[PDB]
Order: C-alpha cells, then sequence, then structure tokens
C-alpha cells in the first residue's frame, strides 16, 4: 500500500476533527474545567524501537514487544533520545525533492504500549484514542489488529478503538514514519525531528453524544448587548426526549441559559439538520475580551434527556469580542489594533518539539512583561493548551495551517496543483474545526512560504465562508494576493523598497498606498533577531504609530532554536545546524530569537519592550504629557515615578498616580526644580510602575520609561596650577614620559603607545592601536559562506577591501615639550595592496595632572566600504571585578539599537559586559559614554565601548561561545564611532544609511587618567 | 481495502487530467485533426461476467478468462445486456442512505480484453490506458498485476501501463462496481446503470512530452485585435535544445506561429517553471466564434528540438470569443446573449447511456433546426466528442461537474462537509482541466441539486482563480447564493412567486430587482416538457425579450429517457420507471423531453421553435418590419415569403430578400392587395426561408414565421331559402326529425341526440353528450399517486369534486315547430352527491337546408374546481382516412400552447391527429377551428376539437401507449372551451389563471351538417 507516498491518502479510519472535548458526566466539573474521568492520558513510559525503514519492521512486533526495544518517555522526539540525528535545514528539503515519493531509507520509530482498560469503558459508549501530534505519519494497530493511518504532524488524529479493545490488558502498536508525502507540506525553517511528540490519550464518549459545537458572539453598535449563538451537533440515535441546554457563566454567576430539542431550521428544499440545534442567548453589557483585559465567560453545553438526566457535557471559555476589517483597519471591539507581536515556534532546548505547560506559561509571562500583545503560531497549529493560555492570560493569536513548501521550485509548485488540494485542505479545515471556539484566535493563516496557488484561493474562500468572524491572511506570492485580507509581508523595510521581480517587498509606508490598495498592513515577520540584531527596530514603531493602516507586526522570532549538547566532561553547550552531523544544514540560522533557548533574554528584548510601550510621553516645561495607547483599559494599576539627576547624581524625584483613560492624555506638572550647583547635564527619567501584581507580573513591574535632557551647565572652570611638570625622555627608539609614579612609553617606529606603568606595574598587554573592524555579526555575515561567498555581505566587502588585513604605516611621530605638558604627535596610514584605506592623525598631551589627552582625527577613503568602527583598542594587563560608567545602559546597546537604554551611572560585574551570543561576535558595546572606570583607570570623552576577556580576533575566529576562553587581561575597545548592527533581515545588508560610517573624516577625543 | 466505501480514496495511481491528447508524430495530421497512429481504440468485443458482489469474483479471473464469461460489446451499460435491471429513481437514492457505505450486494461486472501491443510502443515512451467513462468505480489489473483504481463515472481515468505490458498479446481485467461512495455524488434524475459505457483507448506518448496546454484568447476594445496565449507544460527530460512551436491556422492558411525554449517567467521567490512556456501570438482582425457563426482556427502545438526534429504534436480547435458579465449582463464578444437553451442528458433508447457520433449529430441538428443556440450538460461532463461538435456546429455550452446529491437530508449534507471537499474537488477540477480549451464552453457549473455548502464556495473560487475566462454558475441553495455569478433558478415562474422557505422561487421578473441584486438571470431549468406540456412557453419568451437581465434559459429537457422493451412477439415498446421490475421508482418522470427517445419530435418542439425565432416582425399597413435578433451575422441566407389567403383560399404571395444587419430592422412594403371575391377573414403569413443549405440545415429550411389577420368582410348574405321543411315525429320515447335522406333521433329519456342517419347508415355509435373532463395530462396529475394522493393536483380536485363521475339529470326536453325548422330544447344538470356541478342548456335547430345548428349555454358552480373543458363528444360510426379543417395547425395545439400554430386549411391522415405520448392522455387538440371535415360530416363554428380512435376513458385508463387499442368508429371531442395544459413544472398546478375555465357561464355554437 505505501500510503505515505500518496497525497490522495492523508489518513484512514480517522474520526472527524472537533473542538476540545472531555466528555464530563457532571456539569459543574465541565463548568469549572476540572479533570474528567472520561479523559485519560496515556503519556509516560512506552516501548520504542528504531528501524531504518518500515520494511525492516518484524511482523512479530504487532503481536508482542520486541525484546530489544527500550523504555522511553512519550511524548518525545526520537532524535532527542539519540536514536537518530535531528536536522537543521531552513529552505532546502531534507529529502530529495521528488514528490510524492520519499527515501527508501526512512527512519521508522516503533512505539508500543501495554495498558489496561476498564470494562465499564467497553461495556457501553465509545472509546477513542487521540494522538495530539505524530511526526510525520503513522499506522496504528490495536491488539495486533490494524486500526488506521494519519498525516499532518500538527493536528490530532483520533480513531475509535471500541471494537478493538478488551477488558484488561491491551497492547497498542504505533509505526511512525519520519518521511511521508506530508513532509512536502512541512518545510518549516526548524529542526527536522520525528515521533509521538505531543499527548496521547483516551476519551470515553457516550453513544449518543455531542459531536461538534460552535460558539459565536455578535454585537450591537456599541457593544452594549450581545447574542451568544451556539450551534450543537450530535451523533447517536435521535429521540424526541433528547435535549440540549447551553448555559453561560460569569464566574459563579449564571448569566443565561436556553434549552431545546434537536432539529434545526429549514436549510433547503430537503429540509434542515435533524441532528443539530442552535441556542441563542442574550447578554446585556457583556464584559468584553481583549488582550488588555481578558474577560472570559464559561459556556457549558449539556446533552440530556427531557426528564433532566445528563448524558454528557462539553464546554469552553468564551471571550465576547468582534474582529473586523473596516475602512482599511483591523478593529477589535470597534477599535483599531496595534499588534505588538512575535512569531513563536514550539521549541525546548532539551525536549526538542515537545511542549509543556511550564514552558508555555514562562513564554507568555515573558511576552507580556515585555509588552507583547500577540503571537503568531509559526507555522502550524500549536499544542492545544497554548490557546487556552492565550485565552486566559490574554494574547491575540494568528492560528496557521501546517502548510509550508518553500523548498519547491517555483514556490507554488504544489499549492497551485489541484492534486494537492485535498491534502492541503485537510490542513486548513481540521485547524478551523478544532480551534474556532478560541477567542484568543483572531486571524486565520493559510500557512507559510508556499507561493500563491489556486489551492490557497479555494481555502481562503472556504474559511471566509465557514467563519466570517475572523479575517484570513497569507503572505505567499507577494504578501498582497487575493488570498489575503491583510497585507502581511515578511521583512519589508520601513522606507526602503526592495523591488524583487514578481514579489517585490515595497517600503511598508509606500505599500499601503499603491494604486487601488486599501487593506491594513501587519508584517507577518519583521526585525530578524539573529545574534546581535534588532538594529532599527524603532524605525518600525515610529511608522506604526504614525500611519493608521500600519498596524504592527510579528517579530522573527521568540526563542533561539538551539539544542543542548554535552562535551566530554558532560558539560552542556548550545548546538546549532550541523552540530549533530546533520548535512546539508543551515548552521546558526535556527537562532533568531529575542530570548536564548533557556528563556534568558537577549539584550534586544529590552529594546522591544521599550518600543512597544503602551504609554507615550511628551515634555514641555515642567509638564509631562502621558498618553495611553490602551484601547480598553484605564491606567488603574499604574503610577508614574520621576527622577532628576545631574550626571548620574540624583537631585530630586517623586511619584504621581496615573489616571489615564484608553487613548486619553494626563498632564503632570513637575515641581519647581531647584537649580543645581555643579556643571553637568540634568536628566529627567520617568517610569511607569504597576504597584500591584497581576496574573502575569509582580508588584513593582516597570512597564514603560522615557528620558529627556534638561538644563545643561557647561564647565567653564579652569582647572588648576598643576603641582608638577611631566618629563620627556627621548631615545632612538622611544619617547618616554615620566610624572610621579607614572610612566608612558611611545615607540618611535610603530608610533603607538606601547606601555604604561603605575609604580613598576605595566598596564598594557598590547599597545593602544586604532581599530577599524569588528568580529562580524550575523547581520554582517548574512548568507556568505567560505565555500560560497556572498560578495554583497558587509563582511565580504570589508575582507576584500583588506580591512581585516590592513597594516599600519607610520607617517610621523614627534614629541614636544610644552610649558606644562608633553605633546606627542603621530600619523599612520593603513593600506592594503597599495591603497590607502585610512589615515589616523593623533595627539597625546600629558600634563602635570597626569591626565593623558588623546585627540584622534581620521580620514577614510571614499571608495572603500564604510568601516565597522572607528576607535582604538588595547589589552589591559589588569583584570578587575567591576565596570562602572556614566553613559547609556545598563545593557548592551548600539547606534541603531539604543532607544531603550538610559543615560545614568551604571556599575556591573565585568561578565555582564559580555553578551554570550551562541555564535560569537562583536558584542557588549554601550554607547553615549562620557565616563568609563575599570581598575585604577579612567577614560573620559564621548564614546562607545566594550570590555571583556575576549579579543575581537578570538570572537571572529570562534563559532560557538562554548569554545571561547578568557584571554590574559581585559580587551578594551573604545570607539569614537561605531556602525549600526541592522537586522531588517539577516541575509542582506540591512544597516540603514544614517548608521553607516560614511562621513569620510572623523574626529574624537578622550582623556585617559588614573582613578 | 474497500476503496469503494471511502470518499477519502477516489483513485489510485491515476494520471493527471488534461485536454484531449493524440500524440501525433506528424504535424500536418495534427493540423487537420486526422487520426493518430499513437491513439488507438480498444473499443469492440470484450469478455464480460457479472457478479452480485466483489467478494464473489474468483482470483482465477485475474490470470485467465472465465469460461462462463460471455463476449460483449464495449462500451455498453451491462443493464442494457440484460444482466441486471436498470433503475429509474428520481431524487431518492437507489441505495440506503448511509454514506459512505454501500450495500453488500453490489453488482460487479468483470470485464476483460486480450489485445496486442507492438514493441515499438514499448521500446520507447509511455503507454497509458484511458477509460472515458466507467460507472461507478473500478479496479484495474494488467497481465494479472494490479494497476490502480478510479471513481467519477463521467470523466476519463488514465493509467500508465508502460511497466505492465509486453510486446504481443496482453490481458486487462476490470472489475467494475455498480455502487460506491462516488454514487453519493451521482444522484441525477435518470436511469441508474453501470459498466464501461464510454470509449477505452490506448495512447502512446514520448517520454519527453507535452503534459498539458491551455489556450486563451484576449481582445482589444472592439475585438479587431486579439492575442492568442498558449501555456505549455512538459514532462520528461528538460534539455536546452527543446523548443515549443505554437502555430495558428485558419483553414489552410497559417495565421501566425511562434517558438521558444522552455522556461517560464519568474513566479516567486523560488523562480519560475522551468518546465513550462507561454507563447503569445497576435491576431489581427480575427474571425470571431459564436453559435451564429462558429468560425474556428486550429492551434497546433509542437514539442521538438532546435535542430528541427519533431518529438510530438498536440492541437485543438480555437474559437476567438470573450465571455464576460458586465453591468448585469452576460456578454459574448461584447453583445448581450439571449440563451435559447435546452438541458440534455446522454440517453439512447437502445444503448442506454452509451453515446455515439450519429446520435450526437442528430441531436445537434435538430436543436439548431429548432432555434436552440445553447445546451446545458445536465448534470455531468459529457462524452468528449460532444464538445468538439458544439465547437464546430456552433452551440453555447454549460459544462457541469458530476455532483448531484439531492437525496440527502438536508440537501447540503455532504456539500457542507469538509470531509467531502476532496471528492467534490476532483469532480470540478478534473472537468476544467479536461474541457477548458473548448470555445463552445462559455460557463462552468458546480453541479446540480446538492444544496449550498462551503465546499461549493471553495470550488467556486478555485475555478474563478484558475480560469477567469468564463462565469461560474450553480443553482443549489436558492439559485442566487454566493457560489454563482448568474441567478439560475429552476422552474421559477414569470409573474408568480413561489415563496418556499429558505429557497423561494421568485417570479423571475421580480427576482432581478430584489434589493441589492444586480446579476443576470438565466434559468438552469424551465418549461418542464413532460408529456403534453409547454403551456405558457410564450410567457417566458415575452419576458426574456423585454427585460435585458432576463437572458433566457435551458428548457427541461431534450429527449424522453424511455427505454425500449420487447413484447412476447418481439415487438418493441417504450418503457419507463418500474418497467424493469425496478422499485422503488419514479414511473414516467424519466420522460420530459421535446423529442421522443428516438428523436421524433413531440409537438411542443415547434412551439419552442417559434418562440425562439431570431427575427421579430411587426405590421403596419402594408408594411412589415423585420427586426433581427442576431447579434453577429447579417441575414445572408434568408429571404422572406409572404402569403395572403382568404379563409385558407390563397389570394397572393411573393418573396422579398432579407437584408438585415444584426439587431437591425428592414421595412418591406407589400404590394397593392387586390380586393377579395367574397366574405371572410384575410390572413397574412410570412416565413423566413434559407435558400441555401448549411452545415445544419437543408436548402429551403424555414426558420421563422408569423401571421396577422388582415381585412375581414363579414357575411351579410342571406342564404337561399330551403326548397324544403323538416318533419318532426313525436313518440313517447323520442322526437324524430326527417329531412330527405337524413334523420335525427333525440332520446326523450336522456335528453340527447342518440342517433343519426344518412340514407340507411346510422351515424353514431354513442350519443352526443356534453363533456367537462379530459384524460388527465402529466401536469394535471403531477406527483399524485393511488397510494399517495396529492390533493392539490388538478386531477385530484376534479375526482374529489365528482367531475369524472357526474351523472346528467334531465331537466328539460321539448320539441317545437317553426316555419322552416324544428327546434329541440334540452337542459341537464350534472351532479355529484347532491351537488349541482354544471348545468347545460341547449337548442338544436334543424332546418330545410339540412343543417343542424346547436346552441349551448353552460353554467359552472362558482365553488367547483374549474373544469378541464366544456364541450361535447360522441363516437362516430365512421372511420375515415383524412381530417380536414380550417383552424389552427397543423400540429396539436392547446390554449396556452398555440402560438406556433397557424390558421389555414389543414388536411392530415386521421392518424396524425393522435399524439403518441408514451404515457397516454388527452392529446391531439387543435384550437381556433372554424370548420372541420370528416367522412360525410362537416361542423362549423368556433371551437377546439380532437379526433381519434381512442376514447377519453380509455386514454385515462391506460399507462403505456403500446397498450392502447383502436376503438370502433371515431371519437369526436368538440369543445367550446378547454383548459390550458400548463407546464411551468410538472409537480404543482401550473395553469395560469387566464387559462382556467372560471367564467361561471359559457356559451358556444356549432352547426353540424353534411359535407
Ligand atoms: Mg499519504
Ligand atoms: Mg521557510
Ligand atoms: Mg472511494
Ligand atoms: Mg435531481
Ligand atoms: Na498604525
Ligand atoms: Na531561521
Ligand atoms: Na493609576
Ligand atoms: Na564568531
Ligand atoms: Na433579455
Ligand atoms: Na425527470
Ligand atoms: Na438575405
Ligand atoms: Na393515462
Amino acid at each position: 500500500r505505501r500510503d505515505w507516498e500518496n497525497p490522495g491518502v492523508t489518513q484512514l479510519n480517522r474520526l472527524a476533527a472537533h473542538p476540545p472535548f472531555a466528555s464530563w458526566r457532571n456539569s459543574e466539573e465541565a463548568r469549572t474545567d476540572r479533570p474528567s474521568q472520561q479523559l485519560r492520558s496515556l503519556n509516560g513510559e512506552w516501548r520504542f524501537a528504531w528501524f531504518p525503514a518500515p520494511e525492516a519492521v518484524p511482523e512479530s512486533w504487532l503481536e508482542c514487544d520486541l525484546p530489544e526495544a527500550d523504555t522511553v518517555v512519550v511524548p518525545s522526539n526520537w532524535q532527542m533520545h539519540g536514536y537518530d540525528a535531528p536536522i537543521y535545514t531552513n529552505v532546502t528539503y531534507p529529502i530529495t525533492v521528488n514528490p510524492p515519493f520519499v527515501p527508501t531509507e526512512n527512519p521508522t520509530g516503533c512505539y508500543s504500549l501495554t495498558f489496561n482498560v476498564d470494562e465499564s469503558w467497553l461495556q457501553e459508549g465509545q472509546t477513542r484514542i487521540i494522538f495530539d501530534g505524530v511526526n510525520s505519519a503513522f499506522h496504528l494497530w490495536c491488539n495486533g489488529r490494524w486500526v488506521g493511518y494519519g498525516q499532518d504532524s500538527r493536528l490530532p488524529s483520533e480513531f475509535d478503538l471500541s471494537a478493538f479493545l478488551r477488558a484488561g490488558e491491551n497492547r497498542l502498536a504505533v509505526m511512525v514514519l519520519r518521511w511521508s508525502d506530508g513532509s512536502y507540506l512541512e518545510d518549516q525553517d526548524m529542526w527536522r525531528m520525528s515521533g509521538i511528540f505531543r499527548d496521547v490519550s483516551l476519551l470515553h464518549k457516550p453513544t449518543t453524544q455531542i459531536s461538534d459545537f460552535h460558539v459565536a458572539t455578535r454585537f450591537n453598535d456599541d457593544f452594549s448587548r450581545a447574542v451568544l449563538e451556539a450551534e450543537v451537533q450530535m451523533c447517536g440515535e435521535l429521540r424526541d426526549y433528547l435535549r440540549v441546554t447551553v448555559s453561560l457563566w460569569q464566574g459563579e454567576t449564571q448569566v443565561a441559559s436556553g434549552t431545546a430539542p434537536f432539529g434545526g431550521e429549514i436549510i433547503d428544499e430537503r429540509g434542515g439538520y435533524a441532528d443539530r440545534v442552535t441556542l441563542r442567548l442574550n447578554v446585556e453589557n457583556p464584559k468584553l475580551w481583549s488582550a488588555e483585559i481578558p474577560n472570559l465567560y464559561r459556556a457549558v453545553v449539556e446533552l440530556h434527556t427531557a426528564d433532566g438526566t445528563l448524558i454528557e457535557a462539553e464546554a469552553c471559555d468564551v471571550g465576547f469580542r468582534e474582529v473586523r476589517i473596516e475602512n482599511g483597519l483591523l478593529l477589535l471591539n470597534g477599535k483599531p489594533l496595534l499588534i505588538r507581536g512575535v512569531n513563536r515556534h514550539e521549541h525546548h532546548p532539551l525536549h526538542g518539539q515537545v511542549m509543556d505547560e511550564q514552558t508555555m506559561v514562562q513564554d507568555i509571562l515573558l511576552m507580556k512583561q515585555n509588552n507583547f500583545n500577540a503571537v503568531r503560531c509559526s507555522h502550524y497549529p500549536n499544542h492545544p493548551l497554548w490557546y487556552t493560555l492565550c485565552d486566559r492570560y490574554g494574547l491575540y493569536v494568528v492560528d496557521e495551517a501546517n502548510i509550508e513548501t518553500e523548498g519547491m521550485v517555483p514556490m507554488n509548485r504544489l499549492t497551485d496543483d489541484p492534486r494537492w488540494l485535498p491534502a492541503m485542505s485537510e490542513r486548513v479545515t481540521r485547524m478551523v474545526q478544532r480551534d474556532r471556539n478560541h477567542p484568543s484566535v483572531i486571524i486565520w493563516s493559510l500557512g507559510n512560504e508556499s507561493g500563491h496557488g489556486a489551492n490557497h484561493d479555494a481555502l481562503y474562500r472556504w474559511i471566509k465562508s465557514v467563519d466570517p468572524s475572523r479575517p484570513v491572511q497569507y503572505e505567499g506570492g507577494g504578501a498582497d494576493t487575493t488570498a489575503t485580507d491583510i497585507i502581511c509581508p515578511m521583512y519589508a523595510r520601513v522606507d526602503e523598497d526592495q523591488p524583487f521581480p514578481a514579489v517585490p517587498k515595497w517600503s511598508i509606508k509606500k505599500w499601503l498606498s499603491l494604486p487601488g490598495e486599501t487593506r491594513p498592513l501587519i508584517l507577518c515577520e519583521y526585525a530578524h533577531a539573529m545574534g546581535n540584531s534588532l538594529g532599527g527596530f524603532a524605525k518600525y514603531w515610529q511608522a506604526f504609530r504614525q500611519y493608521p493602516r500600519l498596524q504592527g507586526g510579528f517579530v522573527w522570532d521568540w526563542v533561539d532554536q538551539s539544542l543542548i549538547k554535552y562535551d566530554e566532561n558532560g558539560n552542556p553547550w548550545s548546538a546549532y545546524g550541523g552540530d549533530f552531523g546533520d548535512t546539508p544544514n543551515d548552521r546558526q540560522f535556527c537562532m533568531n530569537g529575542l530570548v536564548f533557548a533557556d528563556r534568558t533574554p537577549h539584550p534586544a528584548l529590552t529594546e522591544a519592550k521599550h518600543q512597544q510601550q503602551f504609554f507615550q510621553f511628551r515634555l514641555s516645561g515642567q509638564t509631562i504629557e502621558v498618553t495611553s495607547e490602551y484601547l480598553f483599559r484605564h491606567s488603574d494599576n499604574e503610577l508614574l515615578h520621576w527622577m532628576v539627576a545631574l550626571d548620574g547624581k540624583p537631585l530630586a524625584s517623586g511619584e504621581v498616580p496615573l489616571d489615564v483613560a484608553p487613548q486619553g492624555k494626563q498632564l503632570i506638572e513637575l515641581p519647581e526644580l531647584p537649580q543645581p550647583e555643579s556643571a553637568g547635564q540634568l536628566w529627567l527619567t520617568v517610569r511607569v510602575v504597576q504597584p500591584n501584581a497581576t496574573a502575569w507580573s509582580e508588584a513593582g513591574h516597570i512597564s514603560a520609561w522615557q528620558q529627556w535632557r534638561l538644563a545643561e551647565n557647561l564647565s567653564v572652570t579652569l582647572p588648576a596650577a598643576s603641582h608638577a611638570i611631566p618629563h620627556l625622555t627621548t631615545s632612538e627608539m622611544d619617547f618616554c614620559i615620566e610624572l610621579g609614579n607614572k610612566r608612558w612609553q611611545f615607540n618611535r617606529q610603530s608610533g603607538f603607545l606601547s606601555q604604561m606603568w603605575i609604580g613598576d606595574k605595566k598596564q598594557l598587554l598590547t599597545p593602544l592601536r586604532d581599530q577599524f573592524t569588528r568580529a562580524p555579526l550575523d547581520n554582517d555575515i548574512g548568507v556568505s559562506e567560505a565555500t560560497r561567498i556572498d560578495p554583497n555581505a558587509w563582511v565580504e566587502r570589508w575582507k576584500a577591501a583588506g580591512h581585516y588585513q590592513a597594516e599600519a604605516a607610520l607617517l610621523q611621530c614627534t614629541a614636544d615639550t610644552l610649558a606644562d605638558a608633553v605633546l606627542i604627535t603621530t600619523a599612520h596610514a593603513w593600506q592594503h595592496q597599495g591603497k590607502t584605506l585610512f589615515i589616523s592623525r593623533k595627539t597625546y598631551r600629558i600634563d602635570g595632572s597626569g591626565q593623558m589627552a588623546i585627540t584622534v582625527d581620521v580620514e577614510v577613503a571614499s571608495d572603500t566600504p564604510h568601516p565597522a568602527r572607528i576607535g582604538l583598542n588595547c589589552q589591559l594587563a589588569q583584570v578587575a571585578e567591576r565596570v562602572n560608567w556614566l553613559g547609556l545602559g545598563p545593557q548592551e546597546n548600539y547606534p541603531d539599537r539604543l532607544t531603550a537604554a538610559c543615560f545614568d551611572r551604571w556599575d556591573l560585574p565585568l561578565s555582564d559586559m559580555y553578551t554570550p551570543y551562541v555564535f560569537p561576535s562583536e558584542n557588549g558595546l554601550r554607547c553615549g559614554t562620557r565616563e568609563l572606570n575599570y581598575g585604577p583607570h579612567q577614560w573620559r570623552g564621548d564614546f562607545q565601548f566594550n570590555i571583556s576577556r575576549y579579543s575581537q580576533q578570538q570572537l571572529m575566529e570562534t563559532s560557538h561561545r562554548h569554545l571561547l576562553h578568557a584571554e590574559e587581561g581585559t580587551w578594551l575597545n573604545i570607539d569614537g564611532f561605531h556602525m549600526g548592527i541592522g537586522g531588517d533581515d539577516s541575509w542582506s545588508p540591512s544597516v540603514s544609511a544614517e548608521f553607516q560610517l560614511s562621513a569620510g573624516r572623523y574626529h574624537y577625543q578622550l582623556v585617559w587618567c588614573q582613578k
């Protein structure tokens, strides 16, 4: 038969899809959502055996346990047990593209389970087994008898076992095929794994039972009244005495209830559905559901007899909310949304694709804490609990069909093919059928990167037709096809067009206004967060706020898909593509998240938090204007704290409770701000604090902040008559400067400050030298590969230009004595294959105070690519415990990614100054720094810096953070200017022009001194 | 695996659908559409054995012939060979409704063929088998090896036998299931048969080949320039040297040609289709296709190498025409269509569902000859040649998916069920893929009577997406759902609404203007031509012509679905529902056509012919205004013949050439018309004659006619005075009147004219009495049945009122004497259970001239159902050869069905005065009769009459025409008034009110005399 190589066969004997069931035989348990005795989990310990192909499976296995099998926990991915390697491939299918066939060599997992079944279950009713997720296809046998077959790794597959079970001990046999015709529709950019990775359970239902139920909530013009309409379908024998009661609960209070016998209205010439009924309940002043306030009711549906005897009850949470597109805007409860979203794959660094509640809750909490209000299920239906959580914690969800065929050529090879219409349609219809009652689901998605074919148009219409309550979106074929209600591109930039043929990515601002275009625009994917990224994130938010039809996006993406590996010592490390022997592979491309696989944040997450704030502020005078971006709630859990500080020193602060209506404003007058005695810049900072803990945050959570510079007083104060004069000692090879117990030495042939002593202690491990490059970020690299260079990537342009191989040539090195000081002058040219790339001119002034003033004037040839940076660097001899600076922080920040950072006095352990991206690179920079303190040293000026135990050299040479090792001393990189990091996408140059070091001539100055 | 009881499996190993291929290896042949050596017929003699269930078939059969098998012709329907009975059921499924299962006793036809295959076929390329039509499902084996499976009885199932054949003799084995899950989608109203009922063929294709091609023709604003676009797809090895050449020919002249290598434009991010290519050819001044003038070009598609070697050629007929709906109208080449359509099932009285080219041609010619320009493929895709003929002869076609699930409850039960989307999808997509290059197809239909389900919306969209060139219609769920571009009701009436719940049938005039409605309206079915029907046909035509958005309709239907049976003496007779022992069944409902199963016309065909005329005329004075309803051609094969006749006495005629541009007028002045010889009504008749023969008509064909009354000179002439005086003889029992050779005998107890003599010859077999009833037509009976009376049917109403059992009561009978005559006066009451239904009052005046003048005044109780007729009747003793009359004719005509008839003197064999409707009823009436002659008799007046060898009693007691027996003498029915026959539908009263005998009081006068 070979069912797994035939798209016309997606399953056999599989029962129809439906909303979550539990078959309660008690209404109150249904109501309270408590555990049902009729729903049993079969998770736990199973028997497993791996085969290289299904043909290698012994027939004996059907009847009894193979001795060689092992005992593993289910759910699980077999790759996570070490049976075979998971594979990380992004676009390229992991198998030869020759649809619908698969390799003969097809890893087959043989699972089995011995278990008991009570006769009461068998004596009456129906017993079905449910597989929440099986990757990628499987055959099912029960007690040596074949039951059925199923495809679609992301939706449950259920089979009736009533006639196969016996009272007592029973044996289940499951054969899971790693590859199948289903794989052709599962080309998502993630680890390719396999097995029974989601829940397995048994459900007992009565013969006469509820087989499906739909809940709808329609509203009046101002949402002050609603009608809850509940359509109920049954299976089993119909009887006049049967009844259906649907009741609606607001907590313990019974809001409404209606009852009726089966038998719907006349549908057509042949009549109506005798086996369905629709109950309609009026609700006055419903408490509306939103991500701001996730008000929910409980709908209980009871199938019972006229005498009042319950047969069974099913139920669901209900959120009263209306989703609609009108006049080009996506409205929720009549208000236009602003999606602060994120795409989130189901990934566990240890369990692979197996999802648990803990994990899910932790994700949600972090999301909420970080001002995210929506998530897109990239790119398949999620584990069922996920929707229950979003419902309850409150997140807007885009539910997406498990359809991705990006590896086809062209992209819509399958989707435009009618022979693939059925398989595809099952991926769409079964999703809708299972998830349609969830209020957190506000938009349906037809899948991802599958081109645009006629199958998508058909499915788009099917959906609109069965569930008019939610818009339908799809990005394939150019982001604005006839199969999408929303213009939902991936990586379209804010102002910059990327006119690819056939599927150009217009600037989002321009897209909205193309001739005849009227739909809302919400990026299904944007701001690719791979490595040190999210450069230019603010640019998106400023546009979203400015343009009404620009309604947000889903950042790509939530968490890094790194897996855990263990070294010889049994120490764990983060592995990516290729690390399991998987090949071909896509290396680090599986790590694009805002958090690390273990949920620790990347620094970009804080930039996201800030841009996504729900309160905007404006300062005028002593007047702060706060404006609420909430659409439904009042700021009833917020207070504004403010503080004024002069150069980090706090002068005043206070607090005012916030009282702002959704969309409203509040003016706050600050109190008389006494002057201040000392030159310096006064800075005002405000933060919004939630005095109370919520279901997703603790008392004291800071939900937003802002800063402004206030008065500044320039120091006009002339220093003081230096106690002594520095002495210059000139030799053939060095200019030596002595002052107190301090010495500086300048090598006359190199032209660099080669050594500095404090007492008889050398302070440097390497001379202080100009530096123009950085260990390349993911964004600098893009797709470039040693074996296949992308000459357009930044990294490649810099290498070729000789930037990383350039050699300093001394053009001049003089020393002069001034009245109270010693002055050294240097000039150096950096050349490559006869071309002058850069010229650096410096002055060093050492005065009687022992401060060393460095002035740097740099020239950059116009025709060379813009450099990654323009600074100096050195390896200090010293290693100190803390880093203290007065600048932007506390976390890592870059030119195009520094809005969330605040100007203050920060102090941290040196380790917090290094960001452990899995794929090492330039990291840990802090910009806008006026003062830096490390050990006895102090540097002052206006610069950006990074300090760590790793040289740029080591970083650029190391592929996994676990292989890095602390060098001797501390590497200090101090930049007059640094290039932005970009992140619009990570496969093409994405650093905005205003962030490129293209001025041609650069000036910076710094004072090094001892503290 | 029981594939036939799973809608999830509709085929196994079947090849993709595609336009007709022939794989010519010679271009000139492809060009002239000559036979191809690569396309061979397997039709002819096969081996066949019948089994009661698939489980009864022996395995031996796979390997060798069953000795018991018979040798039969293929294609055929096995029921047609007497192996089992064909079943005639209309809506109710012939099997228990329990999807997707079917009965265990499932008639199985085991067919086989041993045939030869030449090595040349096998040395290279691909050899596939093609089954054009297998009802309902089948498994296929070749040389004992299983090949695949197929469903959908109306489309070709193709399999690659390449790996299964050997040079020389080969053996196929086909197991055909009568019932399958596919049967659930095949509930059309027609006989339920089975077998390999369409051609079987074998096609050889090279390995590198043309796998599909779509032809599109697009035009400039005025249709003076077109672009022919041909998208070509290949399978097999791509090489740079491959090319596609597409050439377009008009007859023997090459219009254009173009070549390119494969490689289509970039479609998306992954690129384009390397295996496709689109050639675009400019056509200046194309000759446009239409049903008025079916100009065709030939497109030839060559696959070959750049060095010029041909690999293979395919081709098709191309008709340049655009179909579009705009501003509410369906336009063809920019002009609004007026559809003169008919529904046509594939039926042969002998061959059952096997269609041959002779039969098809015959159908087409008759249709064309009767002013039809369009056909609907009710309700499934037709035999391929049908389209080719429609292309070439010129008829607009509606191609419809083989989806009808009427017997479900409610009707959309399967169509709204996503589990059935797949099965449905293949029925729609495979049709389009096969029929999309035929110009004759102007509209696609999603099927028939399957309610309205979400599957419909999806498919509707799919088609819109894949072939934008033609509108999509579908009547289900109410005729105006979102799954149709055209309001296409079935049996909606002209002025009368039928406001059924959920799916009302509004008057079509009212339908167009419902709030918000703007679509065009074309009835998918109207004017149910069952038996003596088509009453009110002209009312649709008047509406069609007056209202622009009323674009016509498809009459139901073309031919009766009667089957031939043989009597004990081998004499053939027309059978219908229940005649094969089939039960349950729908009796005569399978006979609704304009023509008998043998193609002989029923009388209503002429009605349709006249109403559907392409020329409209008006008369003013001596001036005839001819208007053309052609949209495209000038009247270039037309001349007008006119004639003026006085009381059928010709006075003058002439002929004028017609020269009318489409939609234009022509004014023709008739010549001075001399004054006429005497009293009477002059009548003008004009006729459009085509002097030259056409592909579909003979020289001399009359395509249109019309009449007008001209001057009438009333007779003021007082006749010469009887040179005699009738003698009366009063007896207790009788009043006798004598005059020469004649004698009249009037029964004094009955009050009726009981006998008449001429010489010694008695004139009557039964007395002359009033008649108020008719042998009920199909429309009078509707769905009423003995076992399930339908009290609203006119027949029931009459029966229930006692109309058929009413007995005459003599109220009065007197003989009076005048100077010149004898006057007999009578009066009778017809009653039923004390109710006086009708009162008849008359006078008979016999005078010196031998004429018997009869005067009748009838009263009808206001509260009794309106009687079928009001007249007299008698069985004449004579049986004469001819029937001559001055009235409407010559064909049978009724009040609501007489517009096509013409007033003139007619003379037919008495046998032509009987209409052999298979289900016997009142028939043969001729209206507006002023004089009737038969045998020695003459009757004059103004009436309607019928004359035959069958009494009404007999017609009304006989079920099949073949059982009628001529009675002694000749039955005469002379009516003053007669009820219309109706026909809007045949299951509810459909006689319009102006055609009901509701006046309460009626008067009529007849003169009887000797010819
Ligand atoms: Mg399959
Ligand atoms: Mg992808
Ligand atoms: Mg099937
Ligand atoms: Mg029907
Ligand atoms: Na916006
Ligand atoms: Na990725
Ligand atoms: Na507050
Ligand atoms: Na690195
Ligand atoms: Na019209
Ligand atoms: Na019928
Ligand atoms: Na003419
Ligand atoms: Na009859």
